[PDB]
């Protein structure tokens, strides 16, 4: 059926088109925005292949190794000091997340750039999550964060022990005169949540 894997450099590519696509047809801010792959790819393939190469992510892929889910995680260091590729079609989704980069941690921590499934309602996304639980343990973080855009996945991570600690309304929000936010209907909030180890 599909295996569990953990992420390594020979899958940079397949991680970064696996997230790109999926965020852009399912994510609530991406399909917001209107961002295609080409904007997400431009904007995250930095982050996306540091969360491969340091080690901490996790994906299933079928039998011909195409990845069919995964989970991109990056030590939450790494992440303060990321670069992205800025353009203007991506700059409200910084302004907004900016808002959670308030709450940090105060020990090491492992942070959940992005979490997706395209086989959905088969426990896929939510055994990414339990095993990045397990790897989070094995390395000594003491906690894992997610900056968190989708109902869904805000209930997946309640489900398994985490905590919110900041949160940004999606109705009303503004870019200047703006309010780039308001087509989201799934979901209330983006939420930023901590598990500790
Ligand atoms: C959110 C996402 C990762 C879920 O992945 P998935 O593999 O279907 O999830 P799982 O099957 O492990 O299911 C997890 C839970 O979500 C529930 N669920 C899944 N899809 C759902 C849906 N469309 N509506 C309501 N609940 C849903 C499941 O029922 C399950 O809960 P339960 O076990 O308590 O019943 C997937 O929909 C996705 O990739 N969305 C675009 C990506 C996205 O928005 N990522 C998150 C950004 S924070």
């Amino acid at each position: 059926m599909y295996t569990l894997i953990k992420l390594t450099s020979e899958y940079t590519s397949r991680a970064i088109s696996f997230t790109s696509r999926n965020f852009v047809a399912s994510e609530p801010t991406s399909i917001a925005l209107k961002l295609t792959t080409c904007d997400f790819t431009t904007s995250f393939q930095n982050i996306m292949k540091q969360c491969v190469d340091y080690g901490h992510s996790f994906a299933f892929v079928d039998a011909d190794d195409n990845i069919k889910a995964q989970i991109l995680n990056i030590p939450y260091d790494a992440y303060e000091n990321m670069h992205y590729g800025n353009i203007r079609e991506t700059d409200p989704m910084f302004d907004l997340f900016g808002n959670l980069d308030s709450y940090t941690p105060d020990d090491k921590c492992l942070y959940v750039f992005a979490i997706g499934s395209e086989v959905t309602g088969k426990g896929l996304a939510t055994k990414l999550l339990k095993k990045t639980i397990e790897e989070s343990s094995s390395h000594g973080f003491k906690y894992i964060y997610g900056d968190c855009t989708n109902i869904i996945s805000q209930n997946m991570f309640e489900k398994h022990g985490f905590e919110t600690v900041g949160s940004v309304k999606y109705k009303g929000y503004q870019y200047g005169i703006t309010k780039p936010f308001d087509s989201i209907n799934c979901t209330e909030y983006i939420k930023r949540m901590v598990k500790t180890i």
